């Protein structure tokens, strides 16, 4: 049955890219930028 709902206690976040687990939330957000890194598909004048 069910017995936990999010991991067991540490805050692990995942890369829904690869699927790297990353023991912090600032680091992950910039290791997934190279999943976001690839040739220019539409910039904007932001
Ligand atoms: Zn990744």
């Amino acid at each position: 049955g069910s017995s936990g709902s999010s991991g067991t206690g540490g805050k692990h976040f995942e890369c829904t890219e690869c699927g790297k687990a990353f023991t912090r939330k600032s680091t992950l957000s910039m290791h997934q930028k190279i999943h976001t890194g690839e040739k220019p598909s539409g910039p904007s004048s932001g």
